[PDB]
């Protein structure tokens, strides 16, 4: 009945974790250039709880911290702390054989935590509201009906190569089934749903007046539409993998059990009834993953509870209150392609589906659009070349394959029967299981990713040895530093606010040394010069740390050198105190030995280039200014009016 | 005139930090007994929005944490970290001669932080609304005109001995602060901002008209009306002390300076122009206390002289004031234990160690729980005497400290070794370092009194848990999942007393015998748990019994401790361990608490977080006697524990 037409820079299809992270990242570029139009749609109402996830891993939290979202999430989430392993003994009774750390010591300053997905979303929704000044909001219930891509306009910055036809649904079309169960349940969301049903349930019924069918001309489209992604199926992107018939059930409940480790993360392998994974949650809840075509109507809590009782034998297990529940089969799926012309992208469950044994979904799916987001943002504001969009798929698809590989094995070890004795070859070795879990915990933290050389990751021009624990292509790891301004001891990763800027981390080394200070001054003379990356890439009369943020971490105690002993304003910006940090001893903490943790020489230092994303992309010395120019030349687009050579007088000397 | 009459349990005059903290603590007793009527009024139309008090010290933050208000505050406040001391050369040039820590290492897990008073107020206002489920609201602008006290009714529980006559003020009769609420650029609004903005409109409680005069019959009145207190003046309590001729100015600004330590806390003694104290704040602001010889320009001119030769300009100005160096304190804090005073109303001093808001909230944090327990029929009225016994001596020590410190800060630095009129910079440094212990608020030691029992304690069983001092937090490992945490986070301030059971080496058969015997006491018909928890109420709801043992959690289970006495049914915030964990070494917390690792001890902590009794597992008679002098037995006691051990099938 109503036919409409409009244009937009980005269309995000799906407002789950992936889609919302995409919106949150894009919001920053929308605030810098308010003409940009970024829309995000969902086809579901908010009346049926639409979520299922609860775990946030180490690198997700470091990233959320850089988006200003971690402290609010951390004030409510639960740190499970320990993984207690339970398996049958001589007589087949389950007992605790071991305990391993839920997060690996030293891997990150943030530990994995768990929290209701709806609270995670709310926090991301508030941030989007703030960063976009309420301008970007989820539109629902809306659903794409057609997608037409003109591959001949793909490299044209003025074109709108993707035409999306959206249908405005009815409240009833947008409401998912609940299969007759009283308890709020996300068996709709569940992966037992079929993509057929996913499309069939939100379909314009028969007595059918689409309320409105909108023709949206888009520069870019991001498909964050889940497991059965319609965006993926319409691009023709196959998905390799096959679903087992191992079936598990999920209970979010306030338990009433004598199980000694009911409040700890646990793995329970029973002799013959299946496994359980306990995920202790906030506010007295505990999540239970209980091992059990399937008729979802008959899939009740009761069936799941009866099976959990068998697995817990001889400990007791009862539910005091049940908030939600689901079911899922064990299966792994991945696509080979994440992009169609670097115009239509898929992210999140749309690209990779797997079991929840290591709670990786929401994590990986937000990290996908955290990666894509800054690349799209720089492209959209005219700051970076379109070729950086190829790095999305280059970096994230290999990661999804490694994710599916890890889940493939971990889910099967988790779902198999434990070996009775050593001769029982077709049982699961509990020692192999422990080994897989410990090894899986490094991968599952999200902190071990190493991106292969690409347009925004330059290994070839790097002297890696100058910063040995700052491996190009890996996340720039936070380490404690002492802010020079007042002596505040802090995690340096707090300083890397994600807002589209690249960083140049200047490890000034032993700045009191006359020879080292000569190198530092020469580097700052480069920075101040007419054609440095600072002068070239920061728009005329804009702040010189507004595109490329130049931060100095030195090796001296702050009693031995002043901030004004560093070049001003190249390294010591006028009346600004978030630029000079020190690897030294402080009132409440010992010398953190951060240069050493970063693998950098304490006397000579190094220069490390970090992406907007927080991933190290270049490692050189203070003399490697040509490698810095070349790195930025292949990525950034020069503003129409450049800042040019630094013309301000040293503010620390100047009399007023 | 419209006239009205009503009754209330507590009337709080003054909605500054003191009053708000009183409302916040009383809110909990109101939630437990919703008939209680607690009101809080104020003569200013709106809350403060800028400047004024800005310092939060260690013990305040520990307490705020126990009230669920520290993390919100910490997410915005600034930790000044260092104090840089500057004094003149031989040629009279100011230079940095030293740096000392802003918070003393090891003194607390919280460091002093700074954040203006409007933010604090916002936060205690939101807490109040949440705990009291919006029932307790600041009524403003209203002002008392008369107070009549009937001392012959002081000990009658049913009486309303204090009659307050209140007047509803009009928008234009209330005096607004010059640096008021500032609308936020943009369309986006968080709730702080939204709350801030409605708070910024004049607005009598509903139906009330400016001019309306209300006669309020009160059981209790708390005057938190500030340095010029109308309540203290009406009570006739003399503000004893002297006001010097030293005058200082204050600037809350975004500075434009080449001073190297502009973002650090600093003390600057200039040769002949006076002193400066720099207090580096949140969001690029810096607070400057500038000694004068009025408007902001006069204060800037003087700061330029003191900073010579460094530059000093103001990029933006958020607030400003001037005051005189002076100290004043009352001898009494209470009239019949019916009308109390708290905060600046009892003690005023210079802001050199930003003690005002800190001490004032600690006053009503102390008074509050005592009033709360009396009002809910849980404690006897005699505990109210301990407010004044504890807090007035502290106010006297505060004025004594400020008396000396403000004078050292406002004097001209000694040129020579012979310059005796001048201030010795070495004496100054000593005073500051020694002042920092006091100013943390963590060294208070209350004298023996009804709620603090030193005589019946065996202090040696817990040597760093000195009766009368705050029960210091120490890292522990929650046994349920192995979470490493500060144990003080567990002492939620909500009116409960704690019994901290240091179970010691629980795997020892002899030690477990003592533990079980203690738990048999707890479960017995006449224990403090059975006597003081109402029939069918949770047995940790009045006296909260927490167990901290010395074993690793791989060596003993939670269900090896008596259930439900020490291991409550399906509840996992009771058993903690002094052990090694995944991310931290063994904290050595028993040793930090000065408690024997094998034998343990039993420490009783007040609702307030102050230790009040130290004994051993056999000292059950001392525990009974301690609680019998304080608590009132409910009409229907819980009696002996009758639940089966829930851990056994
Ligand atoms: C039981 C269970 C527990 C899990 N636990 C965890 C855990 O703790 N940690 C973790 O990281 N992961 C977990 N996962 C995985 C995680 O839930 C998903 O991987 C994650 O939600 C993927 O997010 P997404 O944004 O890509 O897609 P989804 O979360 O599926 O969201 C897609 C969104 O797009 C919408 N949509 C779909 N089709 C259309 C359309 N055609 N048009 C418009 N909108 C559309 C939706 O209605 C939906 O809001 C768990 C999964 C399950 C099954
Ligand atoms: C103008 C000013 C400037 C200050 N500057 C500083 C500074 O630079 N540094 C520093 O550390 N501290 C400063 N303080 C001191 C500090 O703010 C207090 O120590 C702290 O707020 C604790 O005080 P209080 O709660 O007891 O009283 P206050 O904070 O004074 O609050 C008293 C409240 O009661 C009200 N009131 C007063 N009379 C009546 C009445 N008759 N009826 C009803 N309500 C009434 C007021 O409107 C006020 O809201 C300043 C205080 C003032 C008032």
């Amino acid at each position: 009945t109503k036919y409409s037409e409009s244009y937009c820079d980005v269309l995000i299809v799906g407002a789950g974790p992936a889609g919302l992270m995409a919106a949150r990242v894009l919001s920053e570029y929308v605030r810098q250039k308010p003409d940009l139009k970024v829309r995000i749609i969902d086809k579901r109402s908010t009346k049926v709880y639409n979520g299922q996830a609860d775990g946030l891993q180490c690198r997700t939290l470091e990233s959320l911290k850089n988006l200003g979202l971690a402290d609010k999430i951390l004030s409510e989430a639960n740190d499970m702390s320990t993984i207690a392993l339970y398996n049958p003994d001589e007589n087949g009774h389950i007992r605790r054989t071991d305990r391993i750390p839920d997060t690996l010591p030293g891997i990150s300053r943030y530990h994995q935590v768990v929290l209701h997905q709806g609270r995670i979303e709310r926090h991301i929704l508030d941030s989007i509201a703030e960063i976009s000044d309420t301008r970007i909001k989820v539109e629902r219930p809306l659903i794409p009906e057609k997608m037409e891509i003109d591959s001949s306009k793909a490299e044209d910055p003025e074109a709108y190569p993707v035409t999306m036809t959206l249908r405005y649904m009815s409240d009833h079309e947008s409401t998912p089934l609940q299969f007759g169960h009283k308890t709020e349940n996300s068996l709709f969301h569940s992966n037992l749903q079929t993509q057929e049903e996913e499309d069939a349930n939100y379909r314009l019924p028969e007595g059918k007046e689409a309320g409105e069918i909108e023709t949206v001309h888009c520069k870019y489209v991001i498909g964050c539409d889940g497991g059965h992604s319609w965006v993926r199926r319409t691009l023709g992107f196959e998905m390799i993998g096959e679903q087992t018939d191992y079936i598990w059930g999920v209970l979010d409940a306030v338990p009433a059990s004598n199980f000694p480790d009911i409040r700890s993360r646990c793995a329970i392998h029973s002799a013959e009834s299946g496994s359980i994974m306990i995920i202790p949650r906030e506010n007295n809840l505990v999540r239970f993953y209980v091992q059990l075509r399937v008729d979802r109507t008959k899939f009740t809590p009761e069936v799941v509870i009866a099976n959990a009782k068998k697995i817990f034998h001889p400990y007791t297990f009862d539910v005091q209150q049940l908030d939600w529940f689901t079911a899922y089969h064990i299966g792994q799926r991945v696509t080979e392609k994440f992009s169609k012309d670097e115009r239509v992208f898929i992210a999140g469950d749309a690209c990779h589906t797997h079991s929840p044994k290591a709670g990786q979904g929401m994590n990986t799916s937000m990290m996908d659009t955290y990666n894509l987001g800054w690349k799209l943002g720089l492209v959209l504001t005219g700051r970076a070349k379109r070729d950086i969009l190829k790095t999305y798929e280059e970096e994230r698809h290999a990661f999804a394959q490694a994710l599916i590989d890890f889940d493939h094995q971990f889910s099967r070890l988790f779902s198999g029967r434990p070996a009775k004795d050593v001769a029982d070859e077709m049982g699961v070795s509990m020692d192999v299981f422990k080994e897989a879990f410990v090894k899986g915990n490094e991968f599952a933290s999200g902190t071990a990713i190493n991106y292969d050389e690409n347009l925004v990751t330059d290994k070839k021009s790097s002297k890696q040895e100058l910063a040995k624990n700052c491996v190009v292509g890996t996340r720039f790891k936070s380490q404690p530093v002492v802010r020079h301004s007042e002596g505040l001891w802090m995690h340096f990763g707090d300083r890397l606010v994600t807002d589209g800027r690249f960083r140049i981390i200047v490890f000034a080394g032993k700045a009191t040394d006359a020879t080292q200070m000569s190198r530092i001054k020469k580097f700052s003379a480069y920075l101040d010069s007419e054609n440095s990356v600072i002068s070239l890439y920061t728009p005329k009369v804009s702040d010189r740390n507004s595109r490329i943020d130049v931060i100095t971490i030195h090796s001296c105690h702050r009693d031995d050198i002043e901030m004004h002993d560093f070049p001003a304003p190249a390294l010591h910006p006028k009346w600004q105190y978030d630029f000079i940090y020190a690897d030294c001893d402080s009132w409440h903490h010992p010398h953190p030995k951060s240069y050493q943790a970063w693998g950098v020489d304490e006397t000579k230092g190094a220069v490390v280039v970090v992406r907007p994303d927080g991933y190290t992309s270049l490692v050189t010395d203070l003399e490697g200014t040509a490698e810095i120019d070349r790195y930025f030349s292949g990525i950034l687009v020069e503003p129409k009016e450049k800042s040019g050579a630094q013309t301000e007088a040293d503010w620390t000397k100047s009399t007023a």
